[PDB]
Parts: structure tokens; sequence; C-alpha cells
């Protein structure tokens, strides 16, 4: 199948696109809300400015795809396979994407508002400046993933891999870090005010750089705070 | 007696002077080491730069001499009464004073360099600039005392009461504050490096003045010390 193709008929209002390959496709600007591409093979495409609002992509074949400033609002992206995709400045608010592959993609500046990244694979990615404003990560991947400026107010961080993770300057406001692992992040400047992280693995030098008004403690973690500081106990 | 009689005597050689009666004499300057005056009244007497090295004073009514810039190394003060006594820049080192009234006392930049002042009563005492290094205050009175820049290096103030001290720039580096009281004590750049501060009763906001590298620390000190920075338990 083909653009001029597959253009007409979603104009004439058919709906089911499932298993189509579109590898490689130009489709940029093209809209295509409450389409259902599941297992739709889309290798290196072009889909920048797509409109894909409620799209049914899960288990699709994206990966290098461009993206960037895609409408996913509301997508169904559940095991789509997003592997280095460009979605720099896209927007994924309310999307699903548990269990996706978001290894190496490019997220800088996109918006993941209460977007379900249930055990998403986010190792290696680019977020510097996204915001996940409520957004659920819990057992996410981030082995790695730059987060220079990143909102996450507010997110499910619950036994997520934030190991060498880039936080410097990151929003954590009442996020939920409990059993996390951040060893190796940079979390120079960030914020943790109000966070949850009892549980989480963290290396000392965060209790001496990450804003903690408020944020919440094991009494394990009173005491790596306290020595720390440079308490002798 | 009088003093022509006492200064004769002693030149002699004779020692034993207790239970004599001096009160209010002038005795400045008077040479008088090894002299025995347990017992002795000198109530508002002047002994200005007088010398008592190892002289042996325990139960003598000092209430309000002039003692200003006296030699006492080595004394014995055991339980000798000096309320209100003028102690500034006197030597003390090495002075037993264990038990020994201080209240109100003016200790203005003396020396009491490993001086025993166990259980001794200092409620109230000037100590501004003095010197305590190494001195055994275990269970003291210093409701109220004043220790601008006082130096307890290496002090036993073990279970002393620091009720409502001025410590502000005191030095306290491997002083041991094992339960001692330290409730409204004014801890504005105090130091308190090595100190062991274990079961001390502290204020929170200590553990935000007090410089406290390597300090020591109970549990409960480390959940405390990490509360009183904001942290939620």
């Amino acid at each position: 199948m083909n653009v001029g193709e597959i253009l007409r008929h979603y104009a004439a209002g058919k709906r089911n696109f499932q298993h189509i390959n579109l590898q490689e496709i130009e489709l940029t600007n093209a809209s295509l809300t409450g389409a259902d591409l599941s297992y739709a093979n889309l290798h290196h495409a072009n889909l920048s400015r797509a409109n894909l609002r409620s799209a049914d992509l899960r288990n699709a074949n994206l990966s290098h795809a461009n993206l960037s400033g895609a409408n996913l609002e509301e997508a169904n992206l559940e095991a789509a396979n997003l592997r280095g995709a460009d979605l720099h400045e896209a927007n994924l608010s309310g999307a699903d994407l548990q269990e996706a592959n978001l290894t190496q993609a490019n997220l800088k500046d996109a918006n993941l508002s209460d977007a379900n990244l249930e055990q998403a694979d986010l190792a290696g990615a680019d977020l510097q400046g996204a915001v996940l404003d409520g957004a659920n990560l819990h057992g996410a991947d981030l082995n790695g993933a730059d987060l220079k400026q990143a909102d996450l107010s507010g997110a499910d961080l619950g036994g997520a891999n934030l190991n060498n993770a880039n936080l410097s300057e990151a929003m954590l406001t009442r996020a939920n870090l409990e059993q996390a692992d951040l060893s190796g992040a940079r979390t120079t400047g960030a914020r943790l005010d109000d966070a949850d992280l009892r549980g989480a693995t963290v290396d000392p030098v965060l209790w001496r750089t990450a804003s903690l008004v408020g944020a919440r403690v094991d009494v394990d973690q009173a005491v790596a705070f306290a020595a720390a500081h440079g308490l002798c106990l």
C-alpha cells in the first residue's frame, strides 16, 4: 500500500489498517485519528506532524520513524517498537506506552502528561526538557536516560531503574521513588521536595544535592543522610 | 589576723592557716604557694595577682573575692565557695574545683586547662573567652553560663547541664557531651567536630548550626538531624 491509497481509504472512513506495511512511507502532515494500525510496519517512516489521536498502534514497528511533533494523545502504543524514533516535541498526553520500546529515542521537549509507561524500556533515551507530569513509569528502565530539566512532578517511578540517569535540574516534586535505583544519577539542582524516597537505592551525594523538603525517608535513610553530612555512627 | 602578720609567718615558713578569718583583707600581690587555707573566711577579700599555686583552699569562703589574675595552678578548691568571685584572667590549670561553687563568677579569659570541675556549680557564670582544654566538667551545672568563644576542646561535659548556655562561637572539638542537656543553648558558629553527642538532649536548631564533622550520634539522633533538615518520617 501507498499514500494516495491510504489517505483515500481513511477519507472514505475505512478504519482498519492493521498489519499494513508502510515501511519508509512519506506521511508527513497526514491526519489519522481513531486509525487501527496495530502490527503495522513503519520502520524508518516519516509521520512528522501526523495526527494519531486515539490511534491503535500496539506492537507496531516504529523503529527509527520520524514522529517529530505528532499528536498521539490518547494513542495505544502498548508494546510498540520505537527504538531510535524521533519524537522531539511530539504530544503523547494520556498515551498508553506500557511495555513499549523507547531505547535511544529522541523525546526532547515532548509531552507525556499522564502517559502510561509502565515497564517501558527507555534506556539511553534523550528526554532533555520533556514533560511527564503525573505519568506512570512504574518499573520503567531509564538506564542512562538524559532528563536535564524534565518535569516528572508527581510521576510513579516506583521501582524504576535510574541507574546513571542525568537528572541535573530535573523536577521530581511529589514523585514516587519508592524502591527506585538512582545509583550514578546526576542530581545537581534536582528537586525532590515532597517526593517519596523510601527504599530507593541512592548515592550519598544525592543527600547533599537534591532539595528534599518534605521528602520521605526510612530510618536506614535517615542515617545515610546523617552520614553523608559527615556524622560518625 | 592581719597582713603584716601573715606575710611574716609565711615568710618564716609557717604553712598552716586553716580557719583563719581574712575577710575583706587586702592581700594583693601576696605570694602564698603551698599554703593551707582550708575553711578560711575570705568574703569580699582582695587577692588580686596573689600567687596560690598548689594552695589548699577546700571549703574556703571566697564569695565575692577579687582573684583577678591570681595563680591557682594546681590549687585545691574542692567545695570552696566562689559565688560572685572576680577571676577574670586568673590561671587555674590543673586546679581541683570539684563540687565547687562558681555561680555568677567572673571567669572571663581565665585558664582552666585540665582543671577538675566535676559536679561544680557554674550557673550564670561569665566564661566569655576562657580556656578549658581537657577539663572535667562531668555533671557540672552551666544553667545559663556565657561561653562566647570559650575553648573546651576535649572537655568531659558528660551529663553537664547546658540549659540556656551561650555557646556562640564556642569550641567543642572532641569534647564529650554524652548525656548533656543543650536545650536553649545558642550554637551559632559553635564547633562540635569529632565531639561525642550520643544521648545528649539538643534542640533541632543545633543540627543546623554546629559544625558536626565527625561528631558521634545515636540512631534517634540521625533521625532528628534528618528531620531538622526537613525530611518527612
